[PDB]
């Protein structure tokens, strides 16, 4: 195969230790408040500006074999607890290298390193076990927009869009972010449903305005199948002249021939019709379409085994609208009269259908169907004055709403580290069953105070001794990194969720404790 | 991935402002009058010679990937103002290298980037509402001479023109550039309709002159489709000689069939007639004959779903034009007598269309509608004796074009820096909230002073002498770089659009006070 | 982009004169009589021997970049120059040296270069205004005679030919130089139309000579595409035989089985036919076969969108001719009755054609319409026995031929550079508005000697101790630098074109004074 | 002095023969009246050392020289 390079013990580790130092100490200074920047080459356009955890982790590779070890068990470390809770990849970071430089240090002849690991894990999760007893469920729409306000570096203003957006979708809405255009934030909740699909032909537009199809109380047809002829949509037309209403047009698509009939009748004498294609693009469609009918109430024609056809339709048939919009690119169902009790059973069929499967893309256009049906869904359009900006505030909206999201569901806990500060006396009562799970235990009461010690550190101030001033005191009290003072921290504001604090804690041991059990390392060789 | 280096604190924030302060010195130079040229060498063939501060700006890339790091960032800075304004890209740079310089200074330990950005943004919000307060819109057209002629090097000929040009076309018309190819500059205002095609027949010519087809009074044929056979032609022609009136034939081609029949009838009794194909070339045409249909009065003929057909046409189906001019190579409509009030509503659907949607093609072909349609637009063609001599000049006329728009819409302020100067009274009244946002408004006050200084230090005087007297003096007083003495502005005619001023700042500062927040950079490993 | 370099002041300053430096002490050498050659190497074949400084300056591209700016300034002003007038290269380059060199040394702190250009073209204005106002129209044919011998190097045999071609063939005539085969100069006066194309059949021979077909008052048969048939080639013979005149048939070819007609009714009976192809090759003939028909009155057939056919010819549908005469490789008709009044404005048409483009083939073919339609032209067989000579040879004589034709439009004045050194003292009354102004006012005062110091530098005499006692003397003395004496000029016959002396100062005035204004260069960088 | 060096020797003798050039202001002048002299002793014996060791450089053929070792 390829020529390799092995190294042994004490060299080994040290190397090692040498990458996961640098790429946590190019981390480690974008924590807290006073946390600073970090600018990142992009290899084709203007740099990005980051202060995610990971951004700054994924890019670092390392000339040597050895170094990039280090970093990449530790870009590991750092993407396995931003997948799992969206924020606290710095706080993962420091406490990986905390159990790795504490590990590469009671590693003697004498001592079992994997003994070493499984007092490690015994300590973490006892210290897990203690977060979800001090943690407390979230329940006044300020405690949510308090989260936000913290996890996005202090911005008030994004703590307020996020809560309100909280508030008129639910606690687990549907917020997407996007990037916006103007220079402040604005928050758009859609109301009803939108596929991002418009018109076909450009004399549909009835509303001498920016280049919209405006209708309202029309009917609807859908078509899973392609409306070719004349002879197919004609008698739907029919019905829509003679009740004196609008019609939308839903179909795979509307061929030139029945195309040619729908702009005939608007351009004279001037019938109120519009036609748009599916959402698409396959099998899904033919989903999204019967949801689309139930929503409105109608059935959808040329089903497989159903088969309704188009020849023989009727006003009940077809579905209602009160409002319909629809531009160049999209178009906007608003106020279906569908009979909300049978679309309830439609949502419940769905989410038994998300729980079942799992493919990361039948998933994800499963979520789409429920959010684009019930509640609406909330977008954020950031503001910003140039690319770079923006995009950095997006980083910080996105952990913000990350954070929101995964405190409703499991509570909050105390911030700036004395949410793990005030779980060490835990681990002061475990009776380890010998010496080595003994110092495993150990490492991890040493490593608990990291977070609240790098974060005074960035604010200019001596960690430990912040950190012990802390533990003397009680039990609320702690040290606000931005005031420069101690405060009781829920009647000021600080609070994490427990999710982030516990899934953060527990990829960084679990992969920490594992690279110190390490006594052999086998690289390729650098050729060239 | 690709192996990168890290650079910490002060050692990459020293490589990043080396990279700043080069790209910034090279572009300071071309400031306000007795500003300097920059050589740029192009791949291919001659080089530009410029003064624009984007051309300077986008051309310089760096070695160093610190170095460029910070180019890269002067060149997202001067080309959001270009986009944004059109003119102002030095009065960016100079100002983000302010910023940047002020920035990497006050960085010390304690020291919180991200409060000091805070702060910077409180202080520029603050000066451009007090730009917004002295401003003053722009009224006479001799303000209209005076803002062209300032931004164009103080070249009053091209002030003279662009008022012209802008009094007979309207403040909002269409105004564009060519390449000139005599020694002078040239106002040319097209007046009526024109498109890029000539006759099809060269036995058309009934002008004993230049190789024209001259009719006055004249019907108009519309087809969209071609004219192949003597049937669909036929009838045309009947009206055409029992009015006994001229005709001329736009359609997609005249075919050789219907071609031969047109030419006999010509050549023998004299039926005056005369052909042309469309202006082109695919789905444009189908608009664009339909814009001049109702331009002159009339229909267009084989339309996809009105297939108004040659066969049945009536004299008042066929449009009508005061006199039609047609050489070889372009045909001329004048004076359709047109219903003006339906050609207006046309005019506002188009406007919208383009509002509406951006493609830089289906725009393009937008405003030729408009412009082909609307009151006659104005061609500026620039002399020079050599081609490096007109790409200059040409450099300086758009930007003269675009300052005029801009102070039309939103108004006037001082010029030679003292808009801004004219605003540090607005900084003295800040509160800031704490220490952090103190340094910020401090850095934004010393910032202001940068334009002023550095067009007398290109005048070749002492920079901060000349800021210092203008602050001690009036209002209205300042400094005329070019006489080298203190004059009024106004009535010495010397201004500069409020836009170009608050977007210029906005840019710089928005760029520049991030990425003073930075802590790290990482670079991709330059391997060879 | 691509990685690029910048040098700021004096420095990129210097560079760029040292390649002004070079490229212009290359070229002064190959100025007035005594002058002195220059050889280039050709990279395929045996080298280039010139003495024009067009040939000399586009071919020296320098290696460093910074010097090759320079070198591209200067080939531009020399190219600019050459396209404008035909001569006057060396003339221009040491201009723009002068005006570099100038230039880059009143370039201090306080000094404005762009009001320095402003003056500069002030000067460049008022003294072409003095040329104009010194000048006097060439009237009798010695004063072509004496302008053809001074351009041609002194060269009296080139200045009788160009003097006799020109009074046979009109002053604005057609003359076009050849590569002759003998060893001396040959006048050969075309008469009529010419095409390098002879007869197809040698059966049409009805001379009893030198392999001739020869003809008078024949009818002429112009077909675009080939006559394949007999039954599109008999009714043009059937009106041919019948009204007893000859017939001649251009067409793109005479396929075989027309052929075995023409040439069995030439055999027997005896009509009288002939056939030859078009010019060609693609294209060009479509317009060639037009201009031929046009000249002698009649139609082409089987075009594209008129598709005039064959079978339905008419006697007045062809062409007649007073005779025609063609060899085994040319054919050449004479006196086309042609209505010329029409031809007159095809020969406007064609010539505005060439003035508007250029692309070495386009504008070659062209002319090859205008020589081939116009009635009469010369052409100038040069004589030699070596490639490279002729070549040379053959760069004078066209210098020498745009001379005269450049002086019969626009007038002539004193030679020897004395045309401009007679200028200076409009120079003295100019009044500067500022010091900038006066600064380049002087440039120019010191840059009109260059011409005739760099004619005496180069006859082995002292450059400006010449210049000096020509400004002392009287208004018709000056130096003839053959002789090494001074004379009156007119009586002695040493004279040049006024439109090639301004040109030359203004091109140069233009690019230097331009070059003069830098102060940043920006190279790409010089890999390898 | 910063003018055109032979234009102005040419226009010197084209001058009378006290007539010629004071370089610091500029312009032509009668010398004697205005204080321009030297010595006839120091511009002989300046043509004299240059003429006689300079036309002796001009009649060499062959130049011998010691090898520049290092
Ligand atoms: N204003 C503040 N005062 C004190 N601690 C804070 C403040 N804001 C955030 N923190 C703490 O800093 C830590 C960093 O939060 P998180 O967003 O996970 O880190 P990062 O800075 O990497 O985004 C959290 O534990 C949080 O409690
Ligand atoms: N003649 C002048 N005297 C004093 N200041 C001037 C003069 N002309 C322009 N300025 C100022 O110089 C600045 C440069 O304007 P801008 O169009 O950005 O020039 P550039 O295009 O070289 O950057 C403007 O703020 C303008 O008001
Ligand atoms: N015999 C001559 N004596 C003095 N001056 C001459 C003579 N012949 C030409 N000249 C001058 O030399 C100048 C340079 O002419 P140009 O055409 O540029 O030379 P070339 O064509 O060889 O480059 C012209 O202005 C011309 O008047
Ligand atoms: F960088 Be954070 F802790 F997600
Ligand atoms: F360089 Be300018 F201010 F656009
Ligand atoms: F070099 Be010459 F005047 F064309
Ligand atoms: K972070
Ligand atoms: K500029
Ligand atoms: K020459
Ligand atoms: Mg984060
Ligand atoms: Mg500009
Ligand atoms: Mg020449």
């Amino acid at each position: 195969g390829s020529a390799k390079d092995v190294k042994f013990g004490a060299d080994a580790r040290a190397l090692m230790l040498q990458g996961v130092d640098l790429l946590a100490d190019a981390v480690a200074v974008t924590m807290g408040p006073k946390g600073r920047t970090v600018i990142i080459e992009q290899s084709w356009g203007s740099p990005k500006v980051t202060k995610d955890g990971v951004t700054v982790a994924k890019s670092i590779d390392l000339k040597d074999k050895y170094k990039n070890i280090g970093a990449k068990l530790v870009q590991d470390v750092a993407n396995n607890t931003n997948e799992e809770a969206g924020d606290g990849t710095t706080t993962a970071t420091v406490l990986a290298r905390s159990i790795a430089k504490e590990g590469f240090e009671k590693i003697s002849k004498g001592a079992n390193p994997v003994e070493i690991r499984r007092g490690v894990m015994l300590a973490v999760d006892a210290v897990i076990a203690e977060l979800k007893k001090q943690s407390k469920p979230v329940t006044t729409p300020e405690e949510i927009a308090q989260v936000a306000t913290i996890s996005a570096n202090g911005d008030k203003e994004i703590g307020n869009i996020i809560s309100d957006a909280m508030k008129k979708v639910g606690r687990k809405g549907v917020i997407t972010v996007k990037d916006g255009k103007t220079l402040n934030d604005e928050l758009e909740i859609i109301e009803g449903m939108k596929f991002d699909r418009g018109y076909i032909s450009p004399y549909f537009i009835n509303t001498s305005k920016g280049q919209k199809c405006e209708f309202q109380d029309a009917y609807v047809l859908l078509s899973e199948k392609k409306i070719s002829s004349i002879q197919s949509i004609v008698p739907a037309l029919e019905i829509a002249n003679a009740h004196r209403k609008p019609l939308v047009i839903i179909a795979e698509d509307v061929d030139g021939e029945a195309l040619s009939t729908l702009v005939l009748n608007r351009l004279k004498v001037g019938l109120q019709v519009v036609a748009v294609k599916a959402p698409g693009f396959g099998d899904n469609r033919k989903n999204q379409l019967k949801d689309m009918a139930i929503a409105t109430g109608g059935a959808v024609f040329g089903e497989e085994g159903l088969t309704l056809n188009l020849e023989d339709v009727q006003p009940h048939d077809l579905g209602k609208v009160g409002e319909v919009i629809v531009t160049k690119d999209d178009a906007m169902l608003l106020k279906g009269k569908g009979d909300k009790a049978q679309i309830e059973k439609r949502i419940q069929e769905i989410i038994e259908q998300l729980d079942v499967t799992t493919s990361e893309y039948e998933k994800e256009k499963l979520n789409e169907r429920l959010a684009k049906l019930s509640d609406g869904v909330a977008v954020l359009k950031v503001g910003g004055t140039s690319d770079v900006e923006v995009n950095e505030k997006k980083d910080r909206v996105t952990d913000a709403l990350n954070a929101t999201r995964a405190a409703v569901e499991e509570g909050i806990v105390l911030g700036g580290g004395c949410a793990l500060l005030r779980c060490i006396p835990a681990l002061d009562s475990l009776t380890p069953a010998n010496e080595d799970q003994k110092i495993g235990i150990e490492i991890i009461k040493r490593t608990l105070k990291i977070p609240a010690m790098t974060i005074a550190k960035n604010a200019g101030v001596e960690g430990s001794l912040i950190v012990e001033k802390i533990m003397q005191s009680s039990s609320e009290v702690g040290y606000d990194a931005m005031a420069g003072d101690f405060v009781n921290m829920v009647e000021k504001g600080i609070i994490d969720p427990t999710k982030v604090v516990r899934t953060a804690l527990l990829d960084a041991a679990g992969v920490a404790s594992l690279l110190t059990t390490a006594e052999v390392v086998v690289t390729e060789i650098p050729k060239e």
